[PDB]
């Protein structure tokens, strides 16, 4: 099965320079983009930038460029997030990610992160986004719905992602391009995109579906995804 294997966690002073890594395996790892993603503790995600890796072709989040390096190694399928010198502030868990969508293959592409690594931590110490309302919560069989706002550069003109992260673990995709489901994904859930707003149906409730839930969206005038700040779904009970 497809996978990003990230390097371990890591303990710095600031000031370190700190480099980790992302390995891609059984797929073609020249032929999709893979991002970056922080996110700090008990916050939400934040799209730092993406690399093609056949051409090392990088795209930064302009919140991020100049802060960060993004390379890859073609040879070793691995793809790099490096800073030369740390601060307390960059203490987060790093994502790596690849976006889905196949390049080659002649149909309209669409930006979705698919397969997530697992998460490098960095503890750094020395002793915009969309609109999401923070918290949703009902019992089981509640209908909840929660909503993601944008703007004509985003969520207007561009279709919304929505993503499912349970504490401590990877965010998994939940809906692409508005309104379809990866295999896997119940169809309790289902999206809908309408203006410069998003919404995240799920028809009732289970107990498993307590998570965060981030939209997702290119923006066209930042030239890389725009995440919401997350809801949190309790599921009372």
């Amino acid at each position: 099965q497809v996978q990003l294997v990230q390097s371990g966690a890591e303990v710095k002073k600031p000031g370190e320079s700190l480099k980790i890594s992302c390995k891609g395996s059984e797929y073609s790892f020249p032929n999709y983009w893979i991002a970056w993603v922080r996110q700090m503790p008990g916050k939400g995600l934040e799209w730092m930038g993406m690399i093609y890796p056949g051409d090392s072709d990088t795209r930064y989040s302009p919140s991020f460029q100049g802060q960060v390096n993004i390379s890859a190694d073609k040879s070793s399928r691995t793809a790099f997030l490096e800073w030369s010198s740390l601060k307390a502030s960059d203490s987060a868990t790093y994502f790596c990610a690849r976006l889905g969508g196949q390049l080659w293959n002649s149909y309209y592409y669409y930006y979705y992160m698919d397969v997530w690594g697992k998460g490098t931590t960095v503890t750094v110490s020395s002793g915009y986004e969309l609109t999401q309302p923070p918290s949703a919560s009902g019992t089981p069989g509640q209908r909840v719905t929660i909503s993601c706002s944008g703007s004509s550069s985003n969520i207007g003109g561009n279709t919304v992602n929505w993503y499912q992260q349970v504490p401590g673990t990877a965010p998994r995709l939940l809906i692409y391009k508005n309104n379809q489901r990866p295999s896997g994904v119940p169809d309790r859930f289902s999206g809908s995109k309408s203006g410069t707003s998003a919404s995240l149906a799920i028809s009732g409730l289970r107990s498993e579906d307590e998570a965060d839930y981030y939209c997702e969206a290119w923006d066209g005038g930042l030239r890389g995804g725009v995440f919401g700040g997350g809801t949190k779904l309790t599921v009372l009970g």
